[PDB]
């Protein structure tokens, strides 16, 4: 009853799977955001001049007999850029292909896609799989509406993420359960501080013995949708510091292979529990072979901020349980080889 959905890895930056929409399904390949709350995908009536227009697949509603339309037009803003267009609503299938059909999801055509993020993103879309409080136009998520449709047993969803950019599979997410071949141990669980993003209280954490971050407290959002750890600005300037990275020209920082394995254990305590990462675990190694730091400084202002973000880092070592009838999020220990 639980639903396995294969993801790709690209270079341990980006995981995606493939969903359907339409009858028959047309195959999109999503990003499944628990930083966001919308599920959108490109529309053919893009323009011919744009160049977002030519990239990736298109929702095309002209194909699919249980189309209705909503027309109703979006404006979606963020750090990195925006996209506009309007809403339609469809049955979508995960996969697109042992899977499920939700009936009546109301989604976003984007017809527009300024900026050159979408460029660079192997993948068509998003799936926000947050709370409905940070969905904008106020859009009922798609995991808040397959559970009001009863389609599996239990309210959690979980990943696994391979942080082994060879590997296969590249990840997994688990729609209703949890997987128990990619994680040793027993889950511990923190509850959800604000139900919006997957927000959690994170007590400090410890970059070695000579360096504290997140003195007193602070709080951090569980975010499948962004590739680093993510920290305030000067707090991390001083982790990158402490382990002797330095910025490169595009703003990476990097530090020397050789020197991966004498630097100190960053450990992320919160909620009673304490969360390590060795030096080969939170430094990338990108094509020259050159070590790259998996932290990225970026203050994130109020409301929403300031929060460090558990990416793609944390959540590749750690799976994760994303729980929403006791309103938490489960660690443990990511198997690997
Ligand atoms: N968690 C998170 N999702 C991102 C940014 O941070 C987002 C992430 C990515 C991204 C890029 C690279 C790898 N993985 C990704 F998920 C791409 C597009 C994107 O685009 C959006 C995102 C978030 C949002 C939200 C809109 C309204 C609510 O607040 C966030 N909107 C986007 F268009
Ligand atoms: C989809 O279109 C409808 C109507 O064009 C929008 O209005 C919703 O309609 C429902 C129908 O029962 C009413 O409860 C409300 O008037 C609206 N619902 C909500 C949740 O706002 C609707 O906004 C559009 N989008 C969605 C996601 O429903
Ligand atoms: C989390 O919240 C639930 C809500 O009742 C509570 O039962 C549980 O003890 C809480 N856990 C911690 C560690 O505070």
């Amino acid at each position: 009853e639980p639903v396995s959905e294969l993801l790709k890895n690209y270079l341990d930056a980006q995981y995606y799977g493939e969903i359907g929409i339409g009858t028959p399904p047309q195959c999109f390949t999503v990003v499944f955001d628990t930083g966001s709350s919308n599920l959108w995908v490109p529309s053919i009536h893009c323009k011919l001049l744009d160049i977002a227009c030519w990239v990736h697949h298109k929702y095309n509603s002209d194909k699919s007999s249980t189309y209705v339309k909503n027309g109703t037009s979006f404006d979606i803003h963020y750090g990195s850029g925006s996209l506009s267009g309007y809403l339609s609503q469809d049955t979508v299938s995960v996969p697109c292909k042992g899977g499920i059909k939700v009936e009546k999801q109301i989604f976003g055509e984007a017809t527009k896609q300024p900026g050159v993020v979408f460029i660079a993103a192997k993948f068509d879309g998003i799936l926000g799989m947050g709370y409905p409080f940070i969905s904008v136009n106020n859009v009922l998520p798609v995991f808040d509406n397959l559970m009001k449709q009863k389609l599996v047993e239990k309210n959690i969803f979980s990943f696994y993420l391979n942080r082994d950019p060879t590997g296969q599979p590249g990840g997994e997410l688990m729609l209703g359960g949890t997987d128990s071949r990619y994680y040793h141990g027993e889950l511990s669980y923190l509850n959800v501080t604000r139900k919006a993003y997957w927000q959690v209280h994170m007590d400090q954490l410890e970059v070695g013995s000579e360096l504290t971050l997140c003195k007193g407290g602070c709080e951090a959002i569980v975010d499948t949708g962004t590739s680093l750890l993510v920290g305030p600005v000067d707090e991390v300037k001083e982790l990158q510091k402490a382990i002797g990275a330095v910025p490169l020209i595009q703003g990476e920082y990097m530090i020397p292979c050789e020197k991966v394995s004498s630097l100190p254990i960053i450990t992320f305590k919160l909620g009673g529990q304490n969360y390590e990462l060795h030096p080969e675990k939170y430094i990338l190694k990108v094509s020259k072979t050159i070590c790259l730091s998996g932290f990225m400084g970026m203050d994130i202002p109020p409301p929403s901020g300031p929060l460090w973000i558990l990416g793609d880092v944390f959540i590749g070592c750690y799976y994760t349980v994303f729980d929403r009838e006791y309103n938490r999020v489960g660690f443990a220990k990511a198997a690997t080889l």
